[PDB]
């Protein structure tokens, strides 16, 4: 599945007075009676998966609308079952943090774009002149996508203490011991001089059979005239893999587990790019 | 010398409001003397971005200078530790940011903001500047004397061996160094555990595998502070036989280094200034 990490709220033209959506709370109040929203010739859906995380699917096939509106049964109970069936449409997976959002999907599942179509139609609270806004801040990558970047630029290697490399890089500046106990983590910051293209190091690291990493945040161009961008990439990719057998609470688990290792790197992010939103 | 990293900014509203002072613009405008009571100020550029910073009270030191009016060049060859215009700081600036080194008897940054203040920098109702640090220098003795060390954050140059070691260890066979400005290698402890033994391994290897360290540590027992180290040291030796304009060519080359490190606790420490 494509994933990122991106910023929500709702604001006047510009970003300015930027406020929350309180999404969690407005998504939470739509269960009790829960339709689709029809959006021209596309149906989409919202499903508790559990408390953070919403199973997002996406329909045009009128005899898949008919089934679900019939299922009711099979409709409120999705926690245990497989991503893959798409027994409710095309899928896409939503976890919901405050302000910032993880947001992954299959091939033809939702978009945030649909998202905010839904939250629009569904009656989010605007002021005239107020629109409801996701922003990206975040996009996950995968090793074969990193080997057609056009450019990268800072790159970040973000070793867990537990891993055999994390005591070979202290101990090369002078460490002479090394109580793995009292350490999270390090981070190899490789800064390029000014906007010079540092992507064979980058590469070499990152397809490095014998990977030396637990995470990779990098700031790169997909293609020429791209805006330069945070990716990240998972060594266990995981949410990259493909669904098989996989359920939908599996996949929570994933998001909740991947925002749990970028939350640093998500407000960190988020304070630049957004800036504050109320609340 | 007494030295550090600063954030500069108009702060009003419990602090939340933050506006750029503008500070090169507003030196580069200015009438090089301040009388603070019975005190004198006195600001001239050196070169670039570093200005000297001056403070006396001898009243027949004052009438010499407004007479003689020294030139650029004069003050940049001047001893900087001769203090024939007070003694001495120094300040180095750039955007939002300040470098800025004290003697023991030089201007300190509240003279610096009565300066500004006392030369008509304008401030709206409830609104104060400030001069916040950001990171503060010291040296492998203070370092010796400190008693816990958190996160610690290792600036390697890429001239430095350990760079292409590092590289490689990672996997990097082939690396253009002229590429690279450094890398990092921040150490992230466990919530609040004290890695000092790392540290000061690091820090005190007779065979320095670094550039410049920083680190979030408090001296004695009871205080978390953002302090910095060179490689050299330099600012932080006493003021010698050097000049004014070897100090700033120091300055800046220190800020060079650190800029990224310094732009960092700016994010996190003081956020957003309105330019």
């Amino acid at each position: 599945m494509k994933n990122g990490f991106y910023a929500t709220y709702r604001s006047k033209n510009k970003g300015k007075d930027k406020r929350s959506i309180n999404l969690s709370v407005f998504l939470n109040s739509l269960l009790a009676d829960n339709h689709h929203l029809q959006v021209g010739s596309n149906y989409l859906y919202i499903h508790k998966i559990d408390g953070k995380t919403f199973l997002f699917t996406k329909t045009n096939d009128k005899s898949l609308v008919q089934k679900i509106n019939r299922s009711k049964a099979s409709v409120e109970d999705i926690k245990n079952s497989l991503a893959d069936d798409e027994s409710l449409g095309f899928p896409s997976f939503l976890f919901v943090e405050g302000d910032t959002i993880g947001f992954a999907r299959t091939v033809f599942g939702p978009t945030t774009s649909d998202l905010t179509d839904f939250l629009i139609g569904k009656g989010m609270s605007l002021s005239s002149g107020e629109r409801v806004q996701i922003e990206p801040l975040m996009r996950g990558t995968t090793k074969d996508d990193v080997m057609h970047m056009h450019f990268i630029g800072r790159t970040t290697v973000k070793v867990e203490a537990k891993l055999p490399v994390f005591g070979d890089i202290l101990k090369v500046l002078g460490a002479t011991d090394i109580e793995g106990e009292l350490f999270d983590s390090l981070d190899i910051v490789i800064k390029p001089k000014f906007k010079r293209d540092i992507k064979k190091v980058a590469k070499d690291i990152i397809f490095n059979p014998s990977p030396q990493f637990s995470d990779i945040s990098l700031r790169a161009k997909d293609e020429a005239g791209d805006i330069l961008t945070e990716h990240y990439l998972s060594e266990k990719g995981h949410l990259s893999a493909p669904l098989n057998k996989v359920t939908n609470a599996e996949i929570a688990e994933e998001m909740a587990y991947c925002y749990a290792r970028m939350k640093s790197d998500i407000l960190e992010c988020f304070k630049r790019q957004v800036g504050k939103v109320k609340d």
